[PDB]
């Protein structure tokens, strides 16, 4: 009955973070001046550079530093003081076009037959803990660091810097949430604040306006800035990576994953495609109340436009039989590559903001919305 | 009771690998020289560089060009033929030391009260679908990739490339395994082989004698480098990344995961060390026999020793209640940073060989062993 | 009356070389698409990569990969049997744009007012020793490692590598060249032939044909490949940049230099367009019969259109009392900055192509004309 | 008899001397560390990184982030407010080993016969236009950037910034100098001053404390940052690379020059030992008294111990016939690779220190003294 489950978040100041910010900053732009890009673009970012590399074959025209400097600049690394600085730090850019090889294989003469990206396998997953149908830790944790970001920004705490990473663990019981045993919170700051008035501050304006009261009790646990002193950071402190938040930017770790990163990739990449399309029928399937939550999979073969794999997990939480509720999967949705493009219309450039604080739980992106419920429900037992 | 599960596998000529290799190659070298070093190296690789960096305190002195042409040599590129070469590639270097601020919460006075290198959870698994208890899909996986690169190197296939790819999907009923859907295996090639004829051949050499022939049958689907043409690959086809290959690393997508890589780091890191110490009591708990299969996850919080959270699911397989089979954990094992250490002796350089095929599945590793079982089952129902 | 002097080549094939001709290519590419463009292009060359960068605020728009890739594969290196490869190498870019505060004193309202690129001194040269009016050392060196260029493309002797440099010492007394005392020429080359062979084969086909017979006797000191090996070069065996050949460039040793480098950078540049203008005045001179050798020598101000200072010198040769001479020079041309690239029409795409074997010497280059001269001979004693 | 001749100094904060200061400074501690050491270190800066690259063949054990963040620190940026920041900028590496096929016809069995590091030309030179028997111009554009680089470390002027350059044309009568009749003065400062103050500050503490005021006169003109505003600088305004201030790092453009590079080269490398040991006999020379000004020159031969030329220039301004002033120099001195280094005992970490401000002039230098002056007399009518 009783167990413990904890997920983790990062700010968008993180150096991961940063390093998706950009490879997706540089895909939107890309895309504004042309949908059918093929972009593969990965970020890798230190001390007093960032390296913009990989494979990219489109017909625009984009300034690299520009964009990089503009999204670290956002970002608020803007001063040596933090580590980093937009305007002062080096771009470099090691970017080729796509390999025709690969190419054959994904862009054929008929645009529906067209081939998936790669091979591998995508988790979707929905679960009914929570409105938007997300697992509740990593809805909180995304919470606490997106909080320390505004206060940051507003200024109300002005002493704070963009590294940042949060934890928490609940406590779950009956299989439902009872409570919040432990809580982490690291912030980078500056010189000027001292531990104590920080952890304080933090607890403030940064947790306690965020974690429910009801979870919090004497028992639990709450760790700010452990090392007693986070003054280095970004990527002075921490070397930053393309695709290193993967379980972050889905499900805290509650459901599984693929090994397929977001960031960087145009939609024909089925890594974030079909990604995005299994967590529309996940979501979808639950809004339908077909069952309480479920984890779909999805594999696929390079060049190959038919799904090599699907399978829907309803953790017994289902209302139909299993059977009827994956035959009526593949009935509703199309899992091709060129099929899930036009189903979520991602042919454009919305991709920069969906690097920062999840890729899911944001009702206005495509893949959140849940039209086909209804509709789903229709294929079952209607009334 | 029927499902379909799918996994993927990489040789160790992919360019995620190539780092991983790199990476986990220079901390052996400088762990060779000093055990109580603290190697944070993350690797970037594409079409004529390598890029080692990160952050790195140590006391041993020691050659990364040659470290690095040497990884890359043995994985296999020595010709601008195959589009990378560890003699003519360029090999930099952006590694600076660790952060003071990250290293206090680190190593205190007292070495047992030495804390965390990070914030974080870690997922260990364990089950009895194999005899070293690792699922089955991944291990069938390593076995595809790897074959084929024992095939290029002992030289019946002289045609073949390092770079390789590798999916499987098993059909499951009744919670067992009845056989095998799709195969997926992309593997790079000279210009000199035409695709049937490699395709017939990789069949001969590569998955016929790998995947059990009772698994196979006239349903099974073959897909062999689908794009219809595979002669471009390595760093110059797909940017390489260290710790990209969470996935594959681990337990292919069968389980779940919390984000951290592992490749690059020292064992002071917990995303490494915890995570090897949770495949350990997930698989001494199985061997012990007290469940057929279970789920360990444990959290940390960086500069802090004792582990945040701590939970174990062993999905009703259990065979003594849940209470004490969490009370026995804790009871056994030792999860505080410098517990585990000791507890695997993580001290030397045994990594680099982990860097390709899985983390997990070698039984010589320390983690793999099952020394404790038969005591963690003294602590119940001996008999 | 009797002396040595000693002057030296490079093959397209150097290094330093590779990095001007890439320098000097995305500038002409650049330029071709916008002639007012503002390009200050530094190019780094080593084992596997090749790193274009510096300062360029332009409206055109180029594709480095390609110009940079193109470039190496004309210059030769396409296999990594010769160390590097265009198809293979990696390049990097680190280019941001021009800073303003150096504009505004370049670009003014006025485009006559147009302000020097910088600060400095140039030195123009011209001597009667050779029709081209160019120094005899310096002519004969470039001659050297262009029929080796040559020898090796039209295959000749296709076991030549691009890598070579070429030196020459003649004999000088009277003032004139009596003969050559040493002759040394250095080649890359295959592991197939031997170096005597080698050294025999450079004679009659690179040597012999290019240094006329009458300066060659069997006093004459012949050094080929003395280390007895080189089979390793490029960027390889020596780090490439640009702007290192500021002298081959030029006169070789026989004139004086100011310190400007010439690839890279546009017509604004007063190292390159101020430098021209120099070798224009100088060969003008001479060939108006004003003197029989003179040098010139303009030095600039940043922001000031103006030159700083003017001098010629005649070494006694003069024919008109170098009053009248430098008089005159003022009189007939316009060394301000938007004077002299009406006055040689810089504003083309013409550089890359005197980027290897000297900027000075070739008839059909805008500064190698002399029409001014019957009219400077007209300003004096006409007859 | 009348005629102008300008020279031109850049301060220890300039993109490329910051180059050769960095080169240089790895050197030197792998000298110290070993004097044997092959050292061939190219420099390269910009924006926010360092690139220390080349090829090294050492025994040695150097920290090049440490040497380098050490090097920029000194020369002056710690700020993101100046453009660069040792702290928080990037240090790359890129060093690869000397090829062993230029060493074999460097170090040889017999240490005496060791051959010369590369083919080439270099020349010396001396003047009695001063003390220190070294031009005038070049003298006083050193003094000046010197100058502000003290004013503006002892905080006489704490607005001026790092990176500075400047020029001095003088008036040359009856071949002596009579005036100067511009002066030309560039130098980053902060936001916080104004033109006005600045130029009239600059004439204050810099320019009038440094140039004779006999020379100055109401007909000189100032150029004092022309642009009308340098506020941004340092590699972010100016790419930096080592081996690009050949001119001013010798005689200021009076003398002649081969094309050789001093800084990042150990001794071996006959580009900077052949010239040092150049300006020796040359300044040798004239102390002696037997020549009011002579320039020397010698070439080599890579893996080539004996000099393949040898001249020396008097200028009319000998005193004794040239014949035995050229006999006389190869009877004297040891040209040969491993002689001019013991001769100067040149195996020592002393070049740090001469990478900014001339590598001639200052009389503590081993090629500076004059030891053999009045020996060099006794060969010649002692009395
Ligand atoms: C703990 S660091 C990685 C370990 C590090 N590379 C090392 O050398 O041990 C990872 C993240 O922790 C955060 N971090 C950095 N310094 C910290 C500190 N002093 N206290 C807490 N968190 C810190 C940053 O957001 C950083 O991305
Ligand atoms: C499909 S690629 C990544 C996509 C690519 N960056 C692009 O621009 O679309 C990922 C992996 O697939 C494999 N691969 C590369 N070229 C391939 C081809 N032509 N056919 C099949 N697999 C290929 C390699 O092992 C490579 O690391
Ligand atoms: C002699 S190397 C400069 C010294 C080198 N950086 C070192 O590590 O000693 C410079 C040039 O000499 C030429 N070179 C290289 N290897 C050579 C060899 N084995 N014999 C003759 N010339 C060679 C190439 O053109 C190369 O760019
Ligand atoms: C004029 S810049 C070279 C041209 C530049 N690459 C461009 O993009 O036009 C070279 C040097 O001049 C100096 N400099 C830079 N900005 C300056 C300014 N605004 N006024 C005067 N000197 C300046 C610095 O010492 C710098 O290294
Ligand atoms: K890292
Ligand atoms: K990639
Ligand atoms: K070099
Ligand atoms: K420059
Ligand atoms: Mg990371
Ligand atoms: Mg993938
Ligand atoms: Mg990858
Ligand atoms: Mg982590
Ligand atoms: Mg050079
Ligand atoms: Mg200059
Ligand atoms: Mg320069
Ligand atoms: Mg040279």
């Amino acid at each position: 009955a009783k167990h413990l489950f904890t997920s983790e978040s990062v700010s968008e100041g993180h150096p991961d973070k940063i390093a998706d910010q950009i490879s997706d900053a540089v895909l939107d732009a890309i895309l504004e001046q042309d949908p059918k890009a093929r972009v593969a673009c990965e970020t890798y970012v230190k001390t007093g550079m960032v390296l913009v590399g990989g494979e990219i074959t489109t017909s625009a025209w984009v300034d690299i530093e520009e964009i990089t400097r503009n999204t670290v600049r956002e970002i608020g690394y803007v001063h040596s003081d933090m580590g980093f600085d937009a305007n002062s730090c080096a771009v470099l850019s090691a970017i080729g076009k796509q390999s025709p090889d690969i190419n054959q294989g994904v862009d054929r003469a008929d645009p529906l037959e067209q081939g998936a990206g790669d091979q591998g396998l995508m988790f979707g997953y929905a679960t009914n803990e929570t409105d938007v149908l997300m697992p509740a830790p990593i809805t909180y944790a995304h919470r606490l660091v997106q909080r320390q970001a505004e206060v940051r920004k507003n200024g109300t705490l002005p002493w704070l810097r963009p590294d940042a990473k949060s934890q928490v663990t609940f406590q779950y019981d009956d299989g439902k949430i009872v409570g919040i045993d432990a809580v982490v919170l690291s912030t980078q700051h500056s010189e000027e604040i001292d531990q104590k008035s920080l952890q304080e501050a933090v607890m403030e304006e940064i947790i306690k306006p965020i974690l429910p009261a009801e979870w919090l009790t004497s028992a639990t646990k709450f760790f700010i800035n452990p090392t007693g002193r986070f003054v280095i950071g970004g990527p002075m402190g921490d070397c930053g990576l393309t695709g290193r938040k993967i379980i972050v930017d889905t499900y805290g770790g509650m459901a599984r994953h693929g090994g397929g990163a977001f960031s960087g990739k145009d939609p024909s990449k089925v890594d974030r495609s079909a990604a995005y399309a299994a967590r529309y029928v996940a979501k979808n399937i639950v809004a339908a109340g077909l069952a309480d939550r479920c984890e779909i999979q999805v594999s696929y073969a390079i060049g190959v436009a038919e799904p090599t794999s699907i399978m829907v997990e309803t953790f017994g939480t289902e209302k139909v039989p299993s059977e009827q509720l994956t035959l009526l999967v593949r009935e509703f949705f199309d899992l091709r590559p060129y099929g899930l493009i036009q189903m979520l219309d991602l042919l454009h450039p919305i991709y920069k903001e969906t690097a920062a604080y999840g890729h899911f739980g944001r009702e206005h992106f495509p893949w959140e919305k849940t039209d086909k419920a209804q509709l789903l429900r229709d294929a079952a037992g209607l009334k």
